[PDB]
């Protein structure tokens, strides 16, 4: 068996999932209490997308303008306010269906679920991760912006993503819920790029720790390394450095599997020169980075 | 672009989910109308697992020996019932968030979202396929055990399987919603064991047929086969058989790209010759098995 990717339960997200219409462009928005969060691009006509002024585009609109759709329902707009890159529209009528939420902005490395929705509908979800390079590797269609991406810890919802572009390499782009980009990208029609990506090195320690665990040890070691030492062959193959603060998060896989951080470096620092040598880890011929210490403490250990 | 392996959103099945409760033995169950439906092995001590005779187990309990609890309410068990290897517990309330719904028995290569739950509780959902032996792979752990399979096309769920066991090689054994076993698989803890599992060869061509639509042709070559020739070449890397079925099967994806099925299955002959050559398809340096043809023609458009 493989060490699965697990998506959160969504069920809490999929109540708050509606349709904004504006003129002729259709995205989702995220209905909160009496409040519709959606990409700020929705105003935009389609000659305006090549250079707007949003602040100007939006005195232009006003409440009418925005058709917004939950289910068969529609919700009359009272209010709207830009914040960023994300719109703001005050509806007549609260989401009795609102979890406990709070908005969080996640550091690149960390993972999520998204909630892929057309038409305010929702279509599937998925577990992926804020890459270094600040995009999500995914499957997003036209009509998947306003779609979010957030974590479940206990009852509460943690709204991490809202999906606003497509880039080249089939890779995508968007902001915090404060509609804050992550990554150097700005919502124009315009030549925008990734660059180079980097692989997340603390999560493929931690899935090696959950290989381990899983009884899957043929990559271990009698040899450790050091910091400097493993960051100089991290360095060279495209592998974010480590630091003292990525040893500590993986202190409770050490000591649950008497495998030092540094230890399982010397491992990695073996498959980065060697390669798999033929051989498979969790069914897997690449190293996976997309799992990290706590989804690997979550769903294995736990 | 987008072809990922995305599963249904969870939350018409999380509406479903709760405790079953036989003496020291707690699993998950599914609450549809006023029944619920869990592995019929509550009712079983650690003890009564190599030899367990579910009827006398069942004749010796009354409705108060099951506590089914929907979060905090608990429901009253006025009713039971076996079919299979499913135990239906009749309760005195509707599940008044019983969605549309269906029980379907899948063929194996189909592919599905689980729902897995502990105590009740939904803690995560993935997507996965039956393999051809008829087992499933991925992690349930104790606790699992009633944490359901479905596909949701148009707002009806199709629940298709639901979880028992574990095999000695990490893989994972269970019923349709009818207590019907996929396999020749039996709850009981004897030494039993899976049939060795092969590729879905149908699955493998849907998606080479999906990275040409999302524009990457490398693995293409000029050559076309016979299907008997195919077959004779594929069972030498254990997958599994492709019939005419599968050809029919595949027919649009065809069409759509203009590339002929048996001219894909020579592609697929070249690609299990050479390997990836440290190349990648859609994202993926192995041949990926647990997306169907349907999967394909859902994301895309
Ligand atoms: C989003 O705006 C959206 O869904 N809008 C509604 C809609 C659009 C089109 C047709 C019907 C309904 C989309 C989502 C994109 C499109 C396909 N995949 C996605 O994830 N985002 C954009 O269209 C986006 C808007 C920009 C930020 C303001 N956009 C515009 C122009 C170009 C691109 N990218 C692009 O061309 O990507 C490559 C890979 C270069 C082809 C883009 O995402
Ligand atoms: C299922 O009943 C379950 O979820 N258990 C409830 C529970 C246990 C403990 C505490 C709280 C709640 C389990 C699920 C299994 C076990 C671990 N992984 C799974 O997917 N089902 C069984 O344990 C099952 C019951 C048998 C069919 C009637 N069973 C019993 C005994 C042995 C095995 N298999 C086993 O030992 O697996 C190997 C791979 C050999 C370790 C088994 O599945
Ligand atoms: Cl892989």
């Amino acid at each position: 068996s493989g060490f699965r990717k697990m998506a959160f339960p969504s069920g809490k997200v999929e109540g708050c999932m509606v349709q904004v219409t504006c003129g002729t462009t259709t995205l989702n928005g995220l209905w909160l209490d009496d409040v519709v969060y959606c990409p700020r691009h929705v105003i935009c006509t389609s000659e305006d997308m090549l250079n707007p002024n949003y602040e100007d585009l939006l005195i232009r609109k006003s409440n009418h303008n925005f058709l917004v759709q939950a289910g068969n329902v529609q919700l009359r707009v009272i209010g709207h306010s830009m914040q960023n890159c994300v719109l703001k529209l005050k509806v007549d009528t609260a989401n009795p269906k609102t979890p406990k939420y709070k908005f969080v902005r996640i550091q690149p490395g960390q993972t999520f679920s998204v909630l892929a929705c057309y038409n305010g509908s929702p279509s599937g979800v998925y577990q992926c991760a804020m890459r270094p390079n600040f995009t999500i590797k995914g499957s997003f269609l036209n009509g998947s912006c306003g779609s979010v991406g957030f974590n479940i810890d206990y009852d509460c919802v943690s709204f991490c993503y809202m999906h606003h572009m497509e880039l080249p390499t089939g890779v995508y782009a968007g902001t915090d819920l404060e509609g804050n980009f992550y990554g150097p990208f700005v919502d124009r029609q315009t030549a925008q790029a990734a660059g180079t990506d980097t692989t997340i090195t603390v999560n493929v320690l931690a899935w090696l720790y959950a290989a381990v665990i899983n009884g899957d040890r043929w990559f271990l070691n009698r040899f450790t390394t050091t910091l400097n030492d493993f960051n100089l062959v991290a360095m060279k193959y495209n592998y974010e450095p480590l630091t003292q603060d990525h040893v500590d998060i993986l202190g409770p896989l050490s000591a649950q599997t008497g495998i030092a951080v540094l230890d399982m470096c010397a491992s990695l620092k073996e498959l980065l020169q060697n390669g798999m040598n033929g051989r498979t880890i969790l069914g897997s011929a690449l190293l996976e980075d997309e799992f990290t210490p706590f989804d690997v403490v979550r769903q294995c250990s736990g």
